[PDB]
């Protein structure tokens, strides 16, 4: 039944805990005398890199120190600014992102074992996903296929992207694909597509941690984390959810019954 | 609630019993000693012209026949040069074919006052749908969109030509379209997309009549021949069935239910 996969990139196939974005946030203002901070650099994390910029900037805590800083508050000069900066600093580190997430790889062995296609939807645009593709090929990693929001009218959450996919793998109906993510647009997307929707959890953007914090963070504590956002998912759409893509197959197994 | 309505070009917007291609199809075979019939004719009606072609030669009764005449089966120069044929004779024609099927217009003109997209596909290439396109706005019929074989990957029965459709009009998912068409692939082109899918029978393909032969018809034959469309559309997946453009507001109806 299920004749093809689309995975996300960041927080799903590399980029562990999709921290490169988060970085880069922190350091356009860090170096404006206005530290942010991971939390509501995060807080956005799922719209237009531009408009996530300017909802930085209208972020009540960071808007009083901008104006503290520059005696004024942000000027849609800024976030102008603010943006091209972004880009040049992403493009720079983007490489040192692009690694496989550890448990990935092997999977997507497996599945092509199955016959089963491998595609791929993102945020990124296609100039930084050449970097990161490029990257993560050397890397032992390389769908099919891949599709940027540059091929599109639209990114997410619409399905056209996902469309493409289909129309490149040649599979059909929508319904004998799954899309993998690791956030709530992942999810919306899947559905606006009419596929099985499933999200990852840990190395999500949505935990938000990183592979050291999990691997040396309070059991207790982590498997509470872990719900805050396993949930969060089935509030959204996802089918299902898997802590991680070694659960892949299985939910497949399940889907097709 | 649905939101756009995809409709297919002749047999079922234009060109009443989609006549055009009938004759240019029979012409290229009985120049090489190959009689076909109309029914064989018609039987790949819908998809991509050169697959059009590719199929006829795929046909037993005719390959058998070729293969009787020439002592081997049909080539792919022999395909390619019968396509070349059936192009000239077309093209030279098409003008001719473009006319609106009766009550469609209104129908149109119904579904736009309800706020509703509507796009196209076909069997046409690009430069074919030029000719037709042109003359069908001129008689007053003019889809939001339309979209070839020669946009995507393949031809009916693949469900690619809808997606982009559904990209452009910006519609999702893919069950809040209709898909309205005259033929067999037309029908396995709507399941595919995964969409509501209609056949109308009067003016189709499938009923292969002119309006004449409609009009001055033996009522019970007529009825009975209706009876057999019907049960052949539905027999490859139509979801209802039609005999004019008049009931489709009806049956869309139906299904927001
Ligand atoms: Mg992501
Ligand atoms: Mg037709």
């Amino acid at each position: 039944k299920i004749e093809a996969v689309i995975f996300d990139w960041a927080g799903t196939t590399v980029d562990y805990g999709c921290f490169a974005p988060l970085e880069v946030f922190m350091e356009i203002f860090h170096k404006r005398g206005v530290a942010i901070t991971a939390e509501e650099a995060r807080k956005p994390m799922g719209l237009l890199k531009i408009d996530h910029v300017r909802a930085l900037t209208e972020m009540p805590r960071i808007a009083s120190e901008w104006n503290r800083v520059f005696r004024q508050l942000p000027t849609e000069a800024d976030i102008q600014e603010m943006y091209e900066e972004f880009e040049e600093i992403l493009f720079a580190i983007l490489p040192r992102y692009a690694s496989p997430i550890n448990a990935v790889k092997e999977v997507i062995a497996s599945l092509r074992e199955r016959g089963i296609k491998i595609g791929s939807t993102t945020g990124y645009t296609r100039e930084m996903m050449d970097i990161v593709a490029k990257e993560a090929a050397l890397q032992g990693y390389k769908p099919d296929f891949l599709v940027t929001p540059d091929d599109v009218p639209a990114g997410r959450p619409y399905p056209w992207m996902c469309y493409k996919n289909a129309m490149e793998l040649g599979v059909y109906p929508m319904n004998h694909m799954i899309k993998v993510g690791d956030t709530v647009s992942d999810m919306k997307e899947g559905r606006n597509a009419g596929m099985w929707t499933v999200g990852v959890i840990l190395g999500s953007s949505e935990l938000g941690l990183t592979e050291e914090e999990v691997e040396n963070m309070d059991s207790v504590e982590l498997r509470e984390k872990i719900e805050v956002v396993r949930n969060r998912f089935v509030e959204n759409g996802a089918h299902f959810t898997i802590e991680t893509m070694q659960e892949l197959e299985s939910v497949m197994e399940h889907i097709e019954k």
